[PDB]
């Protein structure tokens, strides 16, 4: 019988149509810095969060984390990203990555950070990557020269003040990693849900060229649901010997999300959220399995196709 | 020797591409049954507000008030504008005209009133009444089927919450002002700043039609500076023998602004304020003396071309 979705996909049952961008949303405000939730795989475990009801007693396997070499963050502006770039080659002499998780349009006018944002940040939903990337070249060029509104989000998830300017300067955020000795790479994964199989398999064959001494920077917009996902596959796939509680542990840890079972609760206007946390969840303990199922041979079999005859299940 | 802008002229310095649209501005609530700021003429006389420090004891004339037939209002929604239109009909069986003197592309969203706002409300500064009209239709028409973002302005004049919405339906303010069954007649004035002398021919032109029965229902945004600098232009006209004072106490006791000399105290915010606010009071008076020495032979000679040969003084 007919599954419409299965899981790992349930986003796709959502209307683009009614997320559709509304306005240039600043990303930082560039007061410090480096951005919010900066960590890196060399940095010492610290208490896990009350939230997650994790055993704090706990001491999880560092195994591989030395070797590692990954790390995650918020949304930047182009000198926090200098910053980022400076202290990330003071532990690496190979190529550093900004891989840039974000599906939605995003760039730099007059080097402020902006984002067109859309209802729950869905202004891209349900675009391939090409198209998502043809709306980011095309909105940030027809900002040239004009007049725009840039606007933190304040309550409800509406904008609070912000600024207008007439725009003298627009950059993507490929132009201001390479001017921060960065090498860039995108993969447009849409903000609080699983990342798709097409996301996925577009990281893994990334994954399976870079250079044994490459470093990865992941970010996202708050360098939380999206970054940690993607630090805790790289976890696995470079560390495929340590148990799926101590990969899970220690990128929560560092400072990421907890992506283990824990006592969900969302505020009443946040329940859409719910589903979205459970799929995650699941989704992790899939790829931990592919992961381990798949390594012999070297990945032969891509995540889509093998999740295709492994379904997970609610 | 050369004078750049005369007075009476002044925003002509001021440079359109510093003020361009950004963001449709919610324009009225709708909470109310009624605009703010209604008034008409057949109104009882309060007394005057203190910052204008004016005579409290001082009763101005009412010759000619019970037959002026004028009112005024800020900005309305399509419900506020068929309660106003009732309750005109309760005073006239002559034509009932929604003179609408914003310069500001406006018009309804799904029923929304709404303006594309520009700093100072300017943002189609410049334009000729042809342009701004055609820049308005071309900007309705595209909200059509689309996104938009609707705020009312909070602290600094920028956008604080708002909604976000898919436009059903768009509508100009001639197509509202009908189908509550008033005739509609537009002036594109200028937000903060004394009308043009395009915009004062225009409104000449046009009075010099009507039927004595008319009854003209001013408005502009908030129904303050245009609307009541509009009323007090058609008081001097149809009412000749008055004094200027009393046209101004007048026009200011029933609701409006004082258009007469007097202390003026700005935040410093709104000092670019202030050298406009002195302008209306000389051009206001201008304009009196207009009416006196050109009524006995009917108008022969226009505005515009009576004040570059009497030329108003700063
Ligand atoms: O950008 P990444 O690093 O993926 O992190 C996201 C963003 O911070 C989201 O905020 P925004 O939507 O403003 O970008 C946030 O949603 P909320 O701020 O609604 O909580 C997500 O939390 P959850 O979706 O709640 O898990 C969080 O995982
Ligand atoms: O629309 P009309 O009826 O002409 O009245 C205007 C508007 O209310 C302006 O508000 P906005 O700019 O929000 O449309 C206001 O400026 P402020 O609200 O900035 O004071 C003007 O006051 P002054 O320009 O201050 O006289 C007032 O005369
Ligand atoms: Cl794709």
């Amino acid at each position: 019988q007919t599954v419409t979705e299965p899981v790992g996909s349930y986003a796709r049952a959502e209307r683009p149509q009614d997320f559709e961008g509304f306005v240039w949303r600043l990303d930082n405000d560039g007061k410090e810095a480096l951005p919010r939730n900066f960590r890196t795989s060399a940095d010492a475990l610290r208490a896990p969060e009350k939230k997650f009801h994790l055993d704090a007693a706990y001491v999880p396997s560092r195994e591989g984390m030395d070797a590692l070499h990954i790390s995650g963050s918020s949304a930047f502006t182009p000198a926090q990203l200098k910053n980022v770039a400076a202290k990330l080659r003071e532990k690496t002499a190979g190529p550093i990555y900004d891989v840039d998780l974000r599906q939605e349009s995003h760039g730099y006018l007059d080097g402020i950070p902006v984002s067109w944002y859309g209802e729950r940040d869905w202004a891209n939903l349900g675009k391939s990557q090409h198209e998502a990337l043809a709306d980011e070249r095309h909105r940030l060029h027809a900002a040239l020269h004009k007049t725009v509104y840039i606007a933190p989000l304040g309550k409800h998830k509406l904008p609070e003040g912000g600024e207008v300017r007439r725009v003298q300067k627009v950059q993507t955020e490929q132009e201001v990693a390479e001017a921060a000795g960065m090498r860039y790479f995108r993969i447009a994964a849409t903000d609080h849900v699983w990342p798709t199989p097409e996301n996925i398999d577009r990281f893994l064959a990334f994954y399976r060229t870079l250079p044994q001494d490459a470093w990865l920077h992941f970010h996202s917009e708050a360098g939380v649901g999206r970054t940690t996902a993607f630090m805790v596959m790289t976890d696995m796939l470079k560390n495929p010997s340590v148990s799926l509680k101590d990969i899970l542990y220690r990128q929560h840890e560092i400072g990421g999300f907890y992506y283990g079972e824990f006592p969900i609760k969302t505020k009443d206007k946040d329940s859409w959220k719910t589903k979205y946390y459970r799929e995650k969840i699941v989704m992790i303990e899939q790829f931990y399995r592919y992961v381990q199922e798949n390594r012999a041979d070297g990945y032969q079999t891509p995540w889509s196709v093998w999740l295709k005859s492994h379904p997970a299940k609610a």
